[PDB]
């Protein structure tokens, strides 16, 4: 269901269409069990022009491979060999990304 600010809460699907320098974020994550999380939206890159990735959001998938336990180095290749059209599945988790990132 809908969060306090209008996000859904379950995990989502969001279609990325690459960029000439790729898909317009960045991660932090993928080490001692924290997961893969976007710590930064490109301004006027894909994920910003889509509307839909936020910063706090963790990366649960990338065109069907489980990246919960992913390594940040497994997530990171795993964006780059994702083709032009990138399916992501995120989840919004904003209080436990700033519990990590703190």
């Amino acid at each position: 269901g809908l969060g306090e600010e209008d996000i859904p809460r379950e995990p989502r699907r969001i279609v990325i269409h690459r960029g000439s320098t790729g898909l317009g974020f960045n991660i932090v994550g993928g080490e001692d069990g924290e997961g893969i999380f976007i710590s930064f939206i490109l301004a006027g890159g894909p994920a910003d022009l889509s509307g839909e990735l936020r910063k706090g959001d963790q990366i649960l998938s990338v065109n069907g491979v489980d990246l919960r336990n992913a390594s940040h180095e497994q997530a990171a290749i795993a964006l780059k060999n994702a083709g032009q059209t990138v399916t992501i599945i995120a989840q919004y988790k904003p209080e436990e990304y700033s519990r990590f990132e703190a």
